[PDB]
């Protein structure tokens, strides 16, 4: 009986185009304007190369779709004609296929971005409040827009740490919220699954992502990457519950009505919940301070109505500093 604390009927209060993507007929261009100039990688039903657009010697990146996964391919499609022109969010610039084949293909702004495995070791206090507003930024526009991303992750944020850019990429998971819909779990990394989604629990919103946004703040902050590392998706709750307690756990179970698959019985355990202030020591301290511990509090939690908005988030005493750079 849940529903989200914010945007909850925006998208029933559109026209039904809106986010009826099974109807939506994209306009297909022609791919043979763009030349590929190198593979960057591959995911489960896509694979994304560097191009440039030869009418106009643009860079871009190509993101060449399996072409059987019909309703996926409008679903993104349609999410980011949705988000045009959105604060920090990849920019679509076409939708083209092979002329012959017909294959699709999304055509992309192109980020030069450090990878995060590096980058995140070289933050200071500020670029990770920068940055996390940044990000802040893109999440509270596409919740606004009736979207949640489900798919919030280090690769998936990209950043340009030279000029400061941030783009929100890969929305191929991404769906509109419609209150009390029930949602395939099998969303998110691993690392970034909030608890609802580990204990089965369909009927989540926007604040899935917050959860994941939160995982990213705890391992920028704390300097461990991924913060929560599980072996698998039981082993990921286990590794929650270490930090956020059991009897914590047992609590939103029971708020929400929700069963716990009883192989988790044998390997839960019991946890006190910790302070988060445990993983302060000498190689992270001069990111942590209390408004950043209070922050990660409010996001880290299982309840999903109880984490902050993106919005409440990004009004947090953290960003106060960004804040004041940004106007003055
Ligand atoms: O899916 C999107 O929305 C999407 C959108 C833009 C980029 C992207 C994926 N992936 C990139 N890089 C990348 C790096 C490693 C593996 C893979 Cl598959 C991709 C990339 C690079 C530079 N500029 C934009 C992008
Ligand atoms: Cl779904
Ligand atoms: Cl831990």
């Amino acid at each position: 009986g849940s529903r989200a604390r914010v945007y909850a009927e925006v998208n029933s209060l559109r026209s039904r185009e809106y986010w009826d993507y099974e109807a939506h007929v994209p306009s297909w261009g022609n791919q043979d304007d763009y030349q590929l100039v190198r593979k960057l990688g591959r995911g489960k039903y896509s694979e994304v190369f560097e191009a440039i657009n030869i009418t106009n010697n643009e860079r871009v990146v190509v993101k060449i779709l399996k072409p059987v996964k019909k309703k996926k391919i409008k679903r993104e499609v349609k999410i980011l004609e949705n988000l045009r022109g959105g604060t920090n969010i990849i920019k679509l610039i076409d939708t083209v296929k092979d002329p012959v084949s017909k294959t699709p293909a999304l055509v992309f702004e192109y980020i030069n971005n450090t990878d995060f495995k590096q980058l995140y070791q070289i933050l200071t206090d500020f670029d990770i409040r920068f940055y996390m507003y940044e990000l802040l930024k893109a999440l509270d526009y596409c919740h606004s827009k009736g979207i949640m991303h489900r798919d919030v992750k280090p690769h998936n944020v990209m950043i340009d740490h030279q000029q400061k850019k941030l783009r929100l990429i890969d929305w191929g998971l991404a769906e509109f919220y419609h209150p009390a819909q029930e949602y395939n779990v099998r969303v998110a990394s691993r690392y970034f699954k909030g608890p609802e989604l580990l204990v089965d629990y369909q009927m989540y919103d926007y604040s899935l992502d917050m959860w994941s946004l939160g995982c990213m703040l705890a391992s920028m902050i704390f300097r461990r990457e991924p913060f929560f590392h599980g072996q698998d998706n039981y082993d990921q709750l286990v590794r929650i519950a270490k930090v956020l307690g059991t009897e914590e756990l047992y609590g939103y179970l029971k708020k929400y009505h929700i069963d716990l698959d009883p192989h988790f019985n044998d390997i839960l355990g019991q946890h006190s919940r910790k302070r988060w202030e445990n993983f302060i020591h000498s190689e992270n301290r001069h990111l942590v301070s209390p408004e950043a511990l209070d922050l990660l509090d409010k996001l880290l939690r299982y309840d999903h109505q109880q984490r902050l908005t993106a919005k409440e988030a990004m009004e947090h005493p953290y960003f106060y500093p960004v804040v004041k750079e940004q106007s003055q």
